[PDB]
C-alpha cells in the first residue's frame, strides 16, 4: 500500500478526529469530544518503530493517563482509553465548569483541564480557596479562607456547623453557598 | 513525481479540516465554520489525474457553486472560493435559522442549507408557504396561504394592507409578524 | 510517518526488477534473472501494517520457501533470500532445462519450475517416469516404465544391468543414455 | 489518489516497461523490444508542468524522432510513438546486426543503435566503409574503399562491372560478397 500502520488506523478511527499533524506525522493530535460538549486533544508523538514501540502521548487531566498493556500498541485502543478516562472525569468538570462560569476566578488565569485548585473572590479583600479532589468532585474540598479574621472567622464557624448541610448529590458551588450562607460575586 | 501533492494541499489547509477520507483519498470532505458557527461541508472526488483534471464536487447551497479551477489549483484554492460563497450566503441562512428556531416548521422537516422554501403552521389549521430567495433575503418573498377560507381570509386581508410596512433591514420572520398582525406558534 | 516505505524499498533494489504492480500497490511482482539466464518471479501482496506483518508471497519452486522476516526486514531482505534459493536449485533446473529441451515429454506439457516429475516418452509405445530430488537432481531418481511387457522388458534388463554406471558427475539425461543405452526420440 | 497522473500512465503501460526512475521519477525509462528481440530504451525528462507540457525524451535512433501533435502529452502515445518507430526501424537493425556479428568491424568501437556506417576489415590494410540509409537499408550503400590502389582498384571495378548484381532482396553482406567477389574475415 502507498501508506503506513499509522495512516490505516487514522481512517480507521475517523479523519474529523485528527486535528493537526507535523509534516512526516511524526506528532498528531486527535480530539474527542465528551458526552458533556466538551473538547479534549490527546497528542501522540511517534517513533520510527510505531507500533512496536508505544508512543509518547501527552493529556490534559487532573490524574494520571497510561495505556498498552499489548504487546504492540494501538492507536485505536489508545483512543479507546482515552475516551474512558475522559467520562470517568465528567462529575469533575461538571463541577469545575459551573464553577468558572458563575463565580469570580482570581486564580489560575485561564484553568487548564488538569487544574484542581481555585481561588474564588468572596468580596472585598476576601476569597477561598478550593482544592477539588478529581475522582470525588462533589465531596467537600478542601477549604483555605484568605482574609482578615474579622471576615474568615465566622465563615470558618459556619463551616464546622453547617458541614452536616453538604450534600454530595449538588455541585460543589451550590453546598458552598448552603454550607457558608454567603453569595459569591459574579 | 511519484505522489500527488494532494496530501501536501491538505497539510496547508490544516489536517483540521479534513472530517472524511477514503482508502484511497479518492474522496474527502472538508469543512469550514462560518462567522455566524455554521458548519459546511464540500465532498470533492479526486482522480489520478489531478490537478490537471478538476476534482469533482458536491456542496450544500441554495444556489449554483462553480469553482474556477485550472491546473495550478490546488484544495486551498477552491477551498477559498468555498468560504467565499459560504460568507456571501450569511444573511440567507441567518433568516432561515431564525424560521426554524422560532416557528412550527411543517416542510422541510429537516432542512438542508439549500432548502429555500419554509411551510410554515399558523395553527393547526391555516399554514403560509414562504419561497426565499438566496440573493435578495429580507425582500418580500414569494408567499401563499393553506387552510378554510373562513381562516385565511383575515389573514389575506391584513396582508396586502400592511404589505408596504416590509423593512428589509429586519429579518423576514419579524416582518411577516408585522404584516400579519400575529404570533407564531412555536 | 505518512506513507509506506513500500516504494522507497523499490528504489533500492531497481524498478528494474518490478515488473507488475496493481493500482494501489497492494500486489506487486518482483523478477529475478539466475546466473544461468532463467527468469523466476516473486509476487507479493501487502498490506498497510507492512513491514511490521510480514507480507504473503507466491514462488514457483520445487521446494519450499518462507522467508525470515522482522518489522526491520524489506523488500530488498526477502529477495536476497529468494536469490539465494534460485541460486542453491540451479543444479535442479539444469538438469530439467536439459530434459526439456532435448527429449520428448509428454507430462508436464508446460512444466512449472516446481515440477519435479517428468514423463519421457522413448517411443510411440513406451515411456519412462522419472522423479527427481531437486536437493540431489543428479542421484538416481525414482522412475519406472510404461508400455507392454515386450517392450520394457529389454529396458528393464539392461537398466538393472547398467545401474552401477550412474554418474553424478553428469547430467539425469546422460546418466539414462548410458544405463538404457537408447537414442531418445526428440 | 495518492499517486501522480505519471504513475496511472506507468501502470497502464505496465511495470515491467519501466526500468529505471531517479527518487523524484522526473527521469524515467523505459524498454521496448522488438519483434526481432532487440531492446530498445527511451529515456524521458518530467517537468513540473507534465503532463501540460511535453516531457524532453532521449532515443538512440539512426533518424530524428518527434512526438506529440497533442494538446496535452501522454506516456501512452509517446511510447506508441516509439514502438511505431523500432518497426519502421526493423530492416536496418537486421542488416547492422548481421554485419557486426559475421564481420571484423574496425569502427565504431561497440556500435550504438544510431550508428548508419561501419569500417569492416577485408584482409592485411584493407577496410572498406559503408554508410547504410537506414530508411532504404538493402540497397547499395554508399561505399568507400581504404587502402593501396593495387587491392583497392580492382575491387572499384568489379564494384562498377558486377553492381547489376546487387538484390535489394538480400541482405547488405550477402550483396557485397557478391559484387566484390570476396570473402569477409570473421
Ligand atoms: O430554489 C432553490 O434554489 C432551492 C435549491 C434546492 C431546492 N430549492
Ligand atoms: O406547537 C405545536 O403545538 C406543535 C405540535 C407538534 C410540535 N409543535
Ligand atoms: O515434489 C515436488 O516437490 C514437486 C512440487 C510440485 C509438485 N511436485
Ligand atoms: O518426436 C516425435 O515424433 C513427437 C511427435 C509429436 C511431437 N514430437
Ligand atoms: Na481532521
Ligand atoms: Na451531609
Ligand atoms: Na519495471
Ligand atoms: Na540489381
Amino acid at each position: 500500500q502507498f501508506y503506513s500502520s499509522l495512516i490505516e488506523e487514522i481512517g480507521t478511527l475517523g479523519w474529523d478526529k485528527l486535528v493537526y499533524a507535523d509534516t512526516c506525522f511524526s506528532t498528531i493530535k486527535l480530539k474527542a469530544e465528551d458526552a458533556s460538549g466538551r473538547e479534549h486533544l490527546i497528542t501522540l508523538k511517534l517513533k520510527a518503530k510505531y507500533p512496536a514501540e508505544s508512543p509518547d502521548y501527552f493529556v490534559d487531566f487532573p490524574v494520571p493517563f497510561c495505556a498498552s498493556w499489548t504487546p504492540q500498541s494501538s492507536l485505536i485502543s489508545i483512543y479507546s482509553q482515552f475516551l474512558a478516562a475522559i467520562e470517568s472525569l465528567k462529575a469533575f468538570w461538571d463541577v469545575m465548569d459551573e464553577i468558572d462560569e458563575k463565580t469570580w476566578v482570581l486564580e489560575p488565569e485561564k484553568p487548564p483541564r488538569s487544574a484542581t485548585a481555585r481561588r474564588i473572590a468572596l468580596g472585598n479583600n476576601v476569597s477561598i480557596n478550593i482544592e477539588v479532589d478529581p475522582r470525588h468532585p462533589t465531596m467537600l474540598p478542601e477549604c483555605f479562607f484568605l482574609g482578615a479574621d474579622h471576615v474568615v472567622k465566622p465563615l470558618g464557624i459556619k463551616l464546622s456547623r453547617n458541614i452536616h448541610l453538604w450534600d454530595p448529590e449538588n455541585s460543589v458551588l451550590q453546598n458552598l453557598k448552603d454550607v457558608l450562607e454567603i453569595d459569591f460575586p459574579a
